[PDB]
RNA sequence: GCUCGCUGGGGAUACUGCGGGCCUUGGGACCGGGAGAGGCCGGGGGUACCCCCGGGGUAGGGGUGAAAUCCUAUAAUCCCGGG
């Protein structure tokens, strides 16, 4: 059908957001923009605003190179770390929609352990 | 009356003790269909995490209330194929 589709991996955490566009197989990188290379202050990196700014740029290269459709794979750190995606996920998805890209299947691929390793912080956790 | 008692004899067998006899209620033994993360031994798996190699890809990654240390151009973070 000679139509260009790809996959947008959205690493969302409580400190940073990374948007990475690759081909259908994921073996070739088309664009990769993080939340830290679009804003200066460290506090703004996890902000939903920085996420959408990064997504706009990341989508620009995809449009230029010919990608028209994208399947979104949002993921939190997972494993022994936090599982809930950070705030900069819905913002990134909406920014990708707004930039003029068709959005296909949306799935969460956070790595869930089947009672794997020991989380950091000891038995008493963080005593902030 | 007291010396908290000792001793010579006679009488009773309700209770305790002792010897004997007969019972199943307590507790054990055994058969029947089932329940259970009860133990030990052998075989087979689950994702996740860490390291290494091969491909893509550039400049940040990580972390905090905010930062810094730390990793990163000897190609980091991230995605993919393998051990």
């Amino acid at each position: 059908k000679k139509e260009k589709w790809g996959i947008a991996h959205i690493y969302s955490s409580f400190n940073n957001t990374i948007i990475h566009i690759t081909d259908i197989t994921g073996a070739e990188t088309i664009s990769r923009w993080s939340g830290g290379m679009v804003v200066k202050a460290d506090r703004d990196e996890p902000s939903p605003y920085a996420a959408m700014l990064a997504a706009r740029r990341a989508a620009e290269e995809a449009l230029e190179k010919g990608i028209v459709g994208v399947h979104i794979r949002v993921r939190a750190p997972g494993g022994s770390k936090s599982k809930t995606p950070g705030p900069g996920a819905q913002a990134a998805i909406r920014a990708l929609a707004r930039a003029g890209l068709k959005i296909g299947r949306v799935e969460d691929v956070t790595p869930i352990p089947h009672d794997g390793t020991r989380p950091k912080g000891g038995r008493r956790g963080r005593r902030v």
